[PDB]
Parts: structure tokens; C-alpha cells; sequence
């Protein structure tokens, strides 16, 4: 069945996953350290639900017969210049989770992976949803520039964000 | 307001956990690859269980004053020779991960950071239950030897975890 | 048995407890006097918490077989330069209170007064949660600055804090 | 528009009406040494309804414009002869408290301040009431004389007083 | 793992907890032959009480991964002089007991033993209210004194106690 | 009326159940110590029965006028070399347990005490219960021998039973 | 066959039984005279309560096949010198009865009536039942004296039982 070339290009994509999740949660201390536990909240559930985008991967690649080995997990940033800067990383930082998305359907493709290329495509789709959620947030930051109370307005709609 | 000094063995505490967590992923892996589904739900969960202790203490460092700075995450290992050699590396892990959190409270002690020290405690406590109960499950393992039977029945109870 | 010394630190205890109580109830009148009726509450919310961390300790004496006695409550100071300059007052009172219990907890060790020693551990743990709640609320006043619609915001909030 | 000398008197009220309160305090802290719970219980509820006549004359100036001040609170006594001289010292407080109230009540006609003047009558009338159930209490007392059976069958319905 | 020296003490301890509810038990006979059947269920609800916390222990050594070894139970007084007596037995008893927890808190720390040093605590914890507990009834004792009303009085709220 | 003789006999069987109890503790830890909570739970509830069966004698000397007499509660063997081997005991056990039962029986028979033996029947009756299910037992491991899998299902089956 | 030797045996208990209802009737008035009507509430309970145990022997002789002869009811005592001295009186009564219910038993084994016997261990049980009932408010009786507010108290809680 799957590659051992695709389970090992799968076991990467699950780490960097993984450190999406974490990249996230450092977030989530940068955010609170400038007393904005609402944009926290927003991360603490964005590392969940990046925790969770890794383990389907993980259940997929055991499902397939191929045998999940985990990597070191980098140390992320932990400092940004302000929210603003923090959600143009987010935004960024999806871009090129999508890029690498893109290169394993490919790789899927080439390889006539029909069932890894199908599983694929449902973080294509995700992907498409992430970038969105983070541009829509981006765009009202850029809106919001230096203004306190459009702040801490949108740091309570964050905090009602749930997992 | 906590101490830098307090601060930095607490971020590394953080970072012990959540390797903990990863280590334990890893397992669910390795139980995967032998079909014991019920091993892996058991380490799925542990790994669920060490990512909420993580950030019980990720919180409490913030709660403090103090700036939570998430640092890289070892690379588990991937092999055990048996699943009685994996749970005494739980095991053994486990006395490790208690040695680490004592010389957490004998710096606490040190430092006269009575707050710390006081919060300490819930992991002192925690980590009896922890060892305990990888303890129970190693001394079955022991009794089980080589008998099929005896392993999908364990392997049967242990699928009933939850989180 | 509980010490003469020990009463009689815990009686000073309580009047410190009983003078914060005061204290925020004095910042009451002051929020009161500027049209901020939502940190005036959060004063009286205060207020009444701090009562209740008192009559804990006043029943905690009498329990150990001591006899409580009151002594005078100081006035407290009366104005404050800003909303922001009165949550800092708040957090550095508070800070001082955490000495206090400091002490308390280093008196009971060395007399080996182990009962009060662990009943002390309660205050050691609401102290950093208090410490935390007013270091919030000055990090959001420091980032409101002169802007009244994220002041109405903040007063509108915790216009919803009860007791 | 509430007079400053109005804004004085009822000050000089609210601080009479805390200590008040704190003289009770003091009587449960007695009554506690000498194992009546029950009384200890009557001086707490006494206690906790003191504060609440003194937040509702707090808030009355404040509604009219007026600013609180809070002043130091008087050390109160701390033994009694006996459970009923202490009730006999309660009804005698209550009436010099009803003295008070009489001569807010004049200075209120007086100066034609008829808000304060119609808002004083809900404390004649409250201090018609207490007279009468520190009396009922004493009256009790008086009977009891050294019956043990018969001050702790009081002790007892006392301890089922609510706040 | 604990110490062979701690699972010793904490057996001696155990033994100490299974006397203390022996020695209520033999109360409870003692005031049942003398018409004093809610003195006696006290005694019933306390027998019942010590077991359990006997019982706590019992589950804490072995889950520190020791063998609990169970001692002879002494044989306790089955006769005193008086209802005031008795209590005032319940009362030194239960001073006695607070010194062995206290001696066992003072080795925990010794031998550097966290885990164990904190289990006790909740010990420690509970020593205060037994003692708070009998001497209240004491306290009751001798104030009634001869008095037959009074003691029927207190039979009956006794009586009402529940495990 | 209830002869002292009987009194006394009553007595001592009142500590023969007691010890009972007490042997099915240190059962309990044994069976901790080895793994199996199962067996430890059948132990704890059989301790909880029997402390049950004890009190009801307790009451009924109590009742008949007597006053009971608690005794030393004998140090119980601590260690079996195996399941089996600790249920072939349960069974030796219970089967003294009803050679006691018995002479007290023919006692109160010989002292035409009518009252004593009716009461005693309900032991008689309760005695053939608790052999047979000891014997259950031992006639299920005999099967199991060395049988990891049986054991273990045994264990969970054991681990059912409910006080 | 139930012997004619037993039938009539068994009748005259029936008539003993009907005579101790008639006796705690005539206490009923008795209490009423003097103004203790929780007292009578106890006897007009106990009345209703033998009359009952007479009906049940009544059916039986019946059932067996015999025919009850009902036999005159004597005239009952109808003055007492106290409380204590009718409740005395009570317990000396039953243990008079106990010894009815003594010799019966011993004629049914005489006479190898297995029936019967069998039949009569519910009257030995519930002697002991009652004996130990009266005893306890004998008891009850000596420690009061004759303090008043002690008879009253014991007065209202025999007030409380019911048929």
C-alpha cells in the first residue's frame, strides 16, 4: 500500500502540525503577558484544533499500515511587536502550512497514492478556512490600528471563541 | 510577583510535561504498529492528561507576573520490545519526572517562594497517582508473561479510558 | 498548642485583613465620585471578600482554642490621581499582604506550628490569585490610557462582577 | 444638591454604624471563648445586618451627590461579665445608637433637608426594632439566671438566627 | 518509591487510627448502658470516622508502592466516670493523636519525603476539628453539670449526628 | 437474664468477628501488593461485612443488659504464597468462625439461655453462607492454576463486588 | 397433632398477652392523671402493640388445627408512685412474661412440638426486644429525678411513637 516515502513525508507534515499547534500556544503567552486573555483564548484554541488537524494525519498514517515516528518539535518565537504583527505571522504562517499541503498532494499525485491523495484533500479544504479566519482577523487589527477600546472589544469577542 | 529564577526552572518543568506527553504519544504509536488499540486509547489519553497538566503550570506561571517561554521538544523514542517494556519505561519515566518535580520543591524551599512551593504540591500528589497507576498496570503485564489471552483482555479494559 | 505569640499574629492578621476590606471600600467611594459605577462594584465585591478571608481566620483562631481580639481599623487613604494609579494601589497593597502572610507562614514553621503552617497555605494561594486579578486590570489600564470608550468598557465589565 | 454638614453627619453615621457592627464582632469573639455558639451566631447575623444599614446610608450619599469619607474604627471592648451583661450592653448601645439617629433626624428637619430627612425614617424605624429584640433577649437572660439547661436551650434557638 | 523507615511509621500511625475508633467504640458501650443512646451514636459516627481515615492511609502506603503491616489492636477503658469524663478522655486522646501526626510531619520533612510530607497535611488538617469538636462537648459538660434536662437535651442533639 | 458467663462468651466472640475483619484487611493488602485490586475490593467489602456482622452482636449484648467488653484484636499473618493459597485460608478461617458459632451455641442451649441462642441462629445461617462462597472461590482458582488470563478475569469479576 | 396440653398452654400465654395490653392501658390513664400525656402515647402505643402479639398466637392456634378459649381478663393495678416507678414496674412485668414465654418454650421442646417451638422463638426475640425498650427509659427515669424539665422533655419524645 503507502510508500514508505509517503509515510515519512506524512510523519513530517504531523510535525509541523504539531509545531503549528505550538507556535500557537507561544502566542498564547505573548498574549498574555500584554494582558489580552481574549486573543489568548483565541490561540489556546487554535493549538487544540491544530493538536487535533495532527492526530487525524496520525490515525491515517496507522490506518494505511505505515508506522507514525514523531520528530523533535522546534522552539518557536515567543515575541512579537504587537497583535497586529502576531496575526500577520498567523496568516503567513498558514501560507506556507498550505504551500506544504500543496506539495504532498502533488507528491500523492506522482506517486498514484489515490488514498493519500483523497485524505489530502480535506486539508486543502481546512487550509482555505485557516488562512481566512486569520486574514479576517488581520484585517480588523490593520482597521483597529492604536485605538485601546477597538481593542479590548475584539480581545472579548476572541474570548468567546471555544474549543 | 515570581522570581526570574523560579520562572526559568517552571518554563523547563513545562517543557518536561509536555515531552511526557509526547514520549506517551510516541507509545500510542508503537502499540498501534502491534494492534493493540486499547494500549494506544490508555497512552492517548496519558498524552491528553500531561498536555493539561502543562498547561496548569503554563497558566500559574502567567498568573504570576512571569513570561512563559515554550522551548524545543526532544525526539521520543519509537521502540519498546514489548508492551511490558514500554510500561516500565512509564514507569521509569515516571520516578524520573517526580525527581525532577523534587528538586523543584526544594528550590521553591530555598528561595522561600512559599506561593510556588504551595502550588507544587498538587504535583507532588499528582505524581503519586501517576506512578501508582503505571506501577498496576506493569505488575499485570508481569503476571500476563506471554499469554494472548491475558494481553487482549488487559488491552480490552485499557480501551475503556477516557478523557 | 497554638501559642500566645501565634494569636496574637493572627489578631494583627485579621485586623490587616479587615483594613483591606476598608481599603477597597474606600476606593469604592472614590470610583463612585468619578461616574464609575462598575469599578465601584468591584470594590464592594472586594470589599466583602476580603471581610470573608478575615472571618475564616477569626474562626480559625477561636477553633484552635485562642481568643480573637479586634483592635482599631486606621482610616485609609481617600483619593487617588487615576483610575489606573488606584488598581496599582490595589496591587501593591496586595503585595504587601502576601509579606504579611510571608511572615506568618516563616513564624509558623519556626515554632512548628504545623496546624496553622497548613492553614496558612489557603492565604499564601489567595494571595496570588489576588495579586493576578489586580495586575489584569492594571495592564488593561495602562493600555486604555486617556480613551473613555475602552474606560466605559472596562467599567461595564466589571459592573458584572458579584459576590 | 445634599449639604456638606449633611455629608458630614451621615459620614460620622456610617462610621458609627461600622463600629457597631465591630462591637458585635467583638461580642461573638466572647461569646465563642465561653462556648455559646448559638449567641456567637445572634452577634455574627448582627454583625453582617450592621454592615448593611452602614452600605445602605454609604450608598445614600453617594446617590445624592455627596462624597464618602471613612474614618478610623474605634477598638471595641472585648469581655463581658456574663452572656446577659453583654446583652444588657447591647440594648444600651442601641439606645445611645437611636440617640444618634434622633439627632440626624432633628438636624435633618432643620436645615429643611427633607431627602435625608425622609430617608432617616427607615433607621427610626429599624432602631425601634432593634431596642426590642435586645430587650426580648435580656428579658430572657434575666430569667435564665444560672440555668444551664435553660442557656443552652437559648444558646441553641440563637444558633438558628440567619443572615 | 517510599522509604522501608516511612512505611513503618505509617503503619504504627495506621494502627494509632483502627485504636482511636476502638476506643469510641467502647465508649459507645459505655453510653448505651446508661440511657444515653445519642451520646452513644456520636461515638457510633466516630468509630465510623476514624476507620475511614484509617482506611485513607491504608490506600496511601500501598499506592506509594509499600506493604502495609497490620499490628494487634490494643484493648481499650470500658468505663468512666462520667459523661464529662469520657469526653474529656476523647479530648487527650485525640492531643495525643495530634502529636504522633505531628512527629510523623516532622520525619516526612527529615527524610525528605514530599509526597508523604503532604499527604499528612490533610491530617494535620483534621486533627484540628476532632479536637475543636470534643472540647466543644466538653465545654457543654461542664456547664451542665448535674443537670439532668440539660444532659437529656444534649443526648438528643447528638442523636442527630450521621456518617 | 443474660448470665455473665454468656456475657463474656459473647464477648470474646464479638472479638473473634472483629479479628475476622481485620484478616481480611491484611488480606487486602496482600492482594494489592500482587496486582490484584479485584481480590483486595472482595477483601475490603468482606471487612466491611464483617465489622457489620460484630456490631449487630455488639448491640445485642448491649441490649440484653450486658456491657461489652472490647479486647485486643490479634496481630492477623500478613502474607499467603498465593491466591489460592490466602482463599484456602478465607475457607480454614471461616470454618473455626463456625466451630466458635457452634459452642456458643450448645452454651446458651446448656444455660437454657433462650434469648442468646435464638439470637445466635442468624450466625449459624450466615456462617453456611460465608463458607460457601469462600469455597466458590477456592474451587475457581484450584481450576485456575496457573492461568494468567483466568486470574485476571477473576480479578475484574471480584473487583464487581459492592458493600 | 398441637397437643390439647399445648392448646391450652398456648391460650392461657393469649390470655397473658390481652392482660399486658389491659396493664399499659390502665398506665395510659394513669399518665393522663397527672398530666403526662407523651407518656400515656407510649402506653396507648404499647396496648395497641400486645394486643397485636396476642392476635398472632390467637391465628396460630387456630391454624394448627386448635380452638382459643378466651379466658377473663384480670383487673390491672391502677396507681403507680411515679413515672419511674410504672416504667420499674413495666420492665418487671415483661421479665414476667419473659419467663411465661421461658416455660412454654421448654414445654414444646418437652413435648417434641417442633411447631410450636419454632413458633414461639419470634416471643423470644421479641421479649428481648422490649425488655431492653423499658429499660432504657428506666434509665432514663433514674437520671432524671425529679428534675421537671427533664420529665417534660422525655414527655414530648414519647410523644412522638406511633402504631
Amino acid at each position: 500500500s503507502i510508500s514508505e516515502k509517503m509515510v515519512e513525508a506524512l510523519n513530517r507534515q504531523i510535525n509541523a502540525e504539531i509545531y503549528s499547534a505550538y507556535l500557537y500556544l507561544s502566542m498564547a503567552s505573548y498574549f498574555d503577558s500584554i494582558g489580552l486573555k481574549g486573543f489568548s483564548n483565541w490561540m489556546r484554541v487554535q493549538w487544540q484544533e491544530e493538536l487535533m488537524h495532527a492526530m487525524k494525519m496520525f490515525d491515517f498514517v496507522s490506518e494505511r499500515g505505515g508506522r507514525v515516528k514523531l520528530y523533535a518539535v522546534e522552539e518557536p518565537p515567543s515575541e512579537w511587536d504587537s497583535p497586529l504583527a502576531a496575526f500577520e505571522h498567523v496568516y503567513e504562517h498558514e501560507v506556507n502550512v498550505t504551500k506544504r499541503i500543496h506539495e504532498l498532494v502533488e507528491m500523492a499525485m506522482q506517486e498514484k497514492d489515490f488514498a493519500t491523495y483523497n485524505f489530502l484533500q480535506w486539508y486543502v479544504a481546512e487550509q482555505v478556512e485557516e488562512e481566512a479566519s486569520a486574514l479576517d482577523i488581520v484585517e480588523k487589527l490593520r482597521l483597529i490600528g492604536e485605538d485601546a477600546a477597538a481593542l479590548l472589544f475584539l480581545d472579548k469577542e476572541l474570548s468567546l471563541r471555544q474549543f
